[PDB]
């Protein structure tokens, strides 16, 4: 897997971003997790960090996994670093995310993000709690 340079557009809500990705806007929805919905509980708290997470970052970097870039809705499909952190690992480190949509071939960093997963939970975290 290889990191590519993106730019911020605007944060959407906890597991959507737009960037600008090879010159073109788009939306990326986030590989192997599933935030709130904005309307649901932890939703504006997942939408605020990962705002503050995109936001705050020098640089954004889109890392496509083995298999399908785009889903039906023409979102990519990746995982996102802010400052090399990947900011799906880090809404399920803090609880503010489940692990989701894992779907074969496109699953390089399941077993971390479970992992992370398994730590926000021991921890009450957030939705765990
Ligand atoms: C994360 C992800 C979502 N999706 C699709 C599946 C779901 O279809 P349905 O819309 O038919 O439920 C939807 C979940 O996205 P959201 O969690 O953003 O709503 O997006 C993929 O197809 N591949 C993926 O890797
Ligand atoms: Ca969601």
């Amino acid at each position: 897997l290889h990191k590519e340079p993106a730019t911020l557009i605007k944060a959407i809500d906890g597991d959507t971003v737009k960037l600008m990705y090879k010159g073109q806007p788009m939306t990326f929805r986030l590989l192997l997790v599933d935030t709130p919905e904005f309307n649901e509980k932890y939703g504006p708290e997942a939408s605020a960090f990962e705002k503050k997470m995109v936001e705050n970052a020098k640089k954004i970097e889109v890392e496509f996994d083995k298999g399908q870039r785009t889903d039906k809705y023409g979102r990519g499909l990746a995982y996102i670093y802010a400052d090399g952190k990947m900011v799906n690992e880090a809404l399920v480190r803090q609880g503010l995310a489940k692990v989701a949509y894992v779907y074969k071939g496109n699953n390089t960093h399941e077993q971390l993000l479970r992992k992370a997963e398994a730590q926000a939970k021991k921890e009450k975290l957030n939705i765990w709690s």
